């Protein structure tokens, strides 16, 4: 709940990131920590967003905005991360902290989230799916348009991983809750 | 879950502005959710391109009540403009009108047309001033497969620069004003 | 929306600029955008000092701030500006702005303003009048501390300029506003 | 009213100031322009602070303060400005606009103000004092310490100002102002 | 109440820090100060969420930061201190400030708080600890996964220690805590 | 009222300090100009911290800062200063202009203070006490641990002064006002 392993950038170490949120009792402020560059920072605004967006329809108060605090923390803190590939990570673990909806076990998402809620191709995929054989993930989310990158993937890899290419939001919030979202 | 409510609350639209690579096809996205007047705006905006997001908003706001918004709109409401992609650098005025028009198709529920779009830099006022790498900002919706193409009134000696075969495939509109922009680019008459 | 021709430093191209103002409905605030520096940026908010001050006087309701935005553009957007200059063309725009009465889109102006309400003088009158005359500007206001340097301008450029010296706002105001 | 000469540092031109200051409807902000550096800005909130202490005793209503907005401008507003030098030339200004008492037109001063509302001395009084001597101002005040530093300024300078020395904040509102700032006027008789 | 001794870096090294914590009369504020690299400024902030998140648990008003302030102050004042390793030792001085249960005068602690509550490995231990040893500390508390940087610190002074490697805060929060909360 | 003598670092060096305090009507805001360095500025937000935790126990009104704006001036305004030595200098004023209890002009204070009212011990002790001695300060209150530090300085200037070393700010309350705090 509110828990999710994104595979975005990082300075040093894996490109596997435990991003975690948190809804407090607060004044509408949002809070996000972690090392986190620009571009990474600039994803949470629109991964929040596409929530507020679709807050209604999400069983979300949509004036959630209101009487809540939300903080965004992604460890290890002193650990440099950036870029927008943890964008549908963050939109999930949003969802599931604003709803209590559980995120699946051994699943991990990467790609970058738009505002209507496209899923964008990332960069790095080797790298990233490297961390998520080497963190145990079964299940990885990723950019649909991230599949011409596959064929480039170790054998040993990929038969471990279950690979879901999806195209928007709507796919990653169904392959990655626990419960009806 | 809410693709919807997602559709009618964020504004799309096709813009030719400046990247760090050079001028392209951008996806203006701006979203007009529950809030409290705040203007958010991300996407490795430049501060040209951010100060021409404020531009295209104070338009919308000055025109709020001939556009058919409330003009208290903005009291029970916020808005983020983002543009894709998240990581690339892009600046200048380029994407004014193109924001100018996803605020207006947003906030009137007036869809976008679909193989539109739009190059310029927007005034107060309403007037649309001409821009820079028109030859670029052509080529590459060229590329990308529009067929309508709004550009600054201006830019028409612009156009004798640009190869024929693109210029005779694109369906190019010189703009004077925001009022024909939205006219020519929303699915109804605003 | 208000809009006026000022004459003030750019880094590139002439020294020639359209003055933006808009006020809408909202909450108290002033945002100003065009590339502005610092001197500029502090220019725009004596400009409106000025008006705040006079707002009984201008017909323009005392509170009125107390519930709409403020926006100062200075296109063109990209193009750097700085300088005192604009001043007197902010406080019009400003003014014809909160009253909604036109300004003579035939006029441009040029002059530091103060919160008292005078015109100072400013630097490089020959290449801003250059500019208002390249511009096709019938009539230019410049501060009467200027009067000495038309000499070093041009005479056909003195001769197609109707240029008015000045010393307050509020000649600017009758001069520049239509009605 | 609100429009105070004083003598403090300026990277250019003279060491002299007109200081302005507006007090028009508001929600209580202070706005500080006219290039100042940091030292002149604190100066101003420190000048302000004095204000505010003595509201009663100047007879400003709490109540009226805060539904003002108050800006204190420097012209020429592109000349770099610094130093605590124009400190009681604020404090004056600043109860000039809030109180509507015009501040005596031939008069400029200098000195650092105090929380405490004492007088602190300055520097480069010979270059402040040629300043004001080049304005036909009269009477120039400066701080009761930097009555020292008087004897090396040329008596032909000293001659045509009218110097007071002076060593409070309370001094200087009676001397520079038009009218009584502090408290009743009871008239006595032996 | 409201202090914890934590081990965490400081410019002339890792050291003896006394964390402070303040809860005054306000409008939900939050104030830290110490000369603080920003990392350890998101550990406070890091800290403090998972209070707010667990207040009832805690036995605090869940409403509480609704009228009040937060200050954390880390003396000595002037000496630059930075990283995440002070984490839990912020939650430990902000549950015991929230809810005035006493922190131990014989333990020392370091490690990240994660919003999850559990407790991340740290750099530096050596340094750590031969500066609890210095200070007479009794009782350390350190993450569970440097146990194995034990090995490298001298037998002499771990021997004289009381170690603690723990997993989450609600292990630090029982050890730390005078009173059992 | 809401004046102290304080020693602490100047630009010239360790130095004499007149430190002072305004309390107006307002809505919770401080502010802080003298030229301060940032370890100067977060000993003024500690000491108010300090005051704002001991509140009712002083005659004040714990709700006084959400009315009221405080000011803290260290002229002169153009001479830089730093550090953290002014701490229970910055305290005592704050006492002093909060409750209208006029500080003993006599006295000099130096000394860190602490989120807990502890004073810590400072640094150029000599040349803060030279300071004290030629500006004619009867009675200097400096921090318990800086005793030994007295041994570096000339015996002519220590015997000409009264130096109370204190621990904690209630002693350096009851020394330094007036009247019953």
């Amino acid at each position: 709940v509110g828990q999710v392993t994104g595979l975005a950038w990082t300075e040093v170490g894996g490109d596997l990131l435990t991003i975690e949120t948190a809804c407090v009792p607060g004044k509408g402020k949002l809070t996000y920590t972690g090392s986190l560059g620009e571009v990474m920072q600039e994803s949470i605004q629109a991964a929040l967003t596409v929530v507020r967006a679709r807050a209604e329809k999400l069983g979300i108060n949509p004036d959630f905005y209101e009487k809540r605090d939300i903080h965004v923390h992604v460890p290890e803190g002193a650990t440099p991360k950036d870029g927008p590939a943890a964008g549908i990570a963050m939109c999930t673990a949003l969802v599931s902290c604003l709803t209590g909806n559980p995120v699946r076990a051994d699943v991990a998402m990467t790609g970058e989230i738009t505002l209507r809620g496209q899923v964008l191709p990332i960069g790095g995929l080797k790298e990233k799916l490297l961390a998520a054989h080497r963190g145990g993930i079964k299940t990885v989310l990723i950019p649909f348009e991230n599949k011409r990158d596959l064929e480039e993937i170790p054998d040993n890899v990929i038969a471990d991983l279950d690979i879901h290419p999806v195209k928007r939001i709507e796919e990653v919030l169904t392959l990655a809750l626990q419960n009806e979202p």
